[PDB]
């Protein structure tokens, strides 16, 4: 979808990526109402290309919990990434601002809708390799849409330790199953609201800790139910580890019995 530069009205830097600023705007089409975006601006022809497989893998999904893509810029500079835009920006620091401010069955929504996202990239056959609270935004009705795709290998960006299943750190294996276990990570980010998984921790301490049979224990408050989750995504057997089908049907259980979400430790 390459958009026409005069249809762009960038606004404010409202933050940085890992290749360039990230703006908020206003893009205008012929026969479309007005929208808010959200802009990836943008090197070697390669790193190009690599940038913009971010559009070319976002343009093929559409799901109300993957963030839309609306357009590229490729004829001008910068070249362009233009989004839906999400007002509440990264669910991590969202939920750092927010403290202890949502109720548990507030935060099995966000969880549920996150899963609802990665159960749709798994059913598509796209392995996120990512996933981290950082890279799921969040809009006005605290709807979370998972987002940072692109094609491109890691050293691309370096492997997020703390975030990564043990045998995907071992022997760069990265499937949906090790997204699972990413996925565990993120239901412990959310339950903490927005604390950094092992902080107490280096990465090679982390992988040194989780080879050696830690793992996380429960934030404060956590129902034991989705500790109990977590812990089953952060199975070392990644065939052990729960489906993205299954994690959806375990939250929408959650949600429809919340006297089980009462259980804590
Ligand atoms: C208003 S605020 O200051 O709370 C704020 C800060 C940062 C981001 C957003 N929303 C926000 N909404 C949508 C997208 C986005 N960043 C991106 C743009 C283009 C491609 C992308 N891939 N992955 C992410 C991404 N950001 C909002
Ligand atoms: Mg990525
Ligand atoms: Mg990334």
């Amino acid at each position: 979808k390459e958009i026409d530069v005069s249809y762009v009205k960038i606004e404010e830097v409202i933050g940085a990526g890992e290749f360039g600023e990230v703006c908020r705007g206003r893009l205008k089409a012929p026969g479309k109402k007005e929208s808010c975006v959200a802009i990836k601006t943008l090197y070697t022809e390669r790193q190009r290309r690599e940038f913009l497989s971010e559009a070319s893998i976002m343009g093929q999904f559409e799901h109300p919990n993957i963030i839309r893509l609306e357009g590229v810029v490729t004829n001008s500079m910068p070249v362009m990434i233009l989004t839906e835009f999400m007002e509440n920006g990264a669910l991590d620091s969202f939920l750092r601002l927010n403290d202890g401010q949502f109720t548990v069955i507030q935060l099995v929504g966000m969880l549920r809708g996150i899963a609802s996202g990665m159960r749709y990239l798994a059913e598509m056959s796209y392995v996120h390799r990512d996933l981290a609270a950082r890279n799921i935004l969040v809009n006005s009705n605290l709807v979370c849409k998972v987002s940072d795709f692109g094609l491109s290998r890691f050293l691309g960006g370096k492997i997020p330790i703390r975030w990564t299943a043990p045998e995907a750190i071992a022997f760069r294996k990265f499937t949906s199953a090790s997204d699972a276990w990413s996925y565990g990570i993120v239901m412990w980010e959310v339950m903490s609201f927005g604390e950094r998984p092992y902080w107490d921790m280096s990465n090679q301490d982390v992988i040194n800790a989780i080879e050696q049979d830690y793992r996380l224990p429960p934030p404060p408050d956590c129902p034991t139910s989705l500790h109990q989750l977590m812990l089953d995504c952060w199975q070392k057997d990644r065939n052990a580890r729960p489906r993205f089908p299954q994690v959806v049907s375990a939250l929408d259980k959650m949600i429809r019995n919340p006297a089980s979400l009462k259980i804590v430790a």
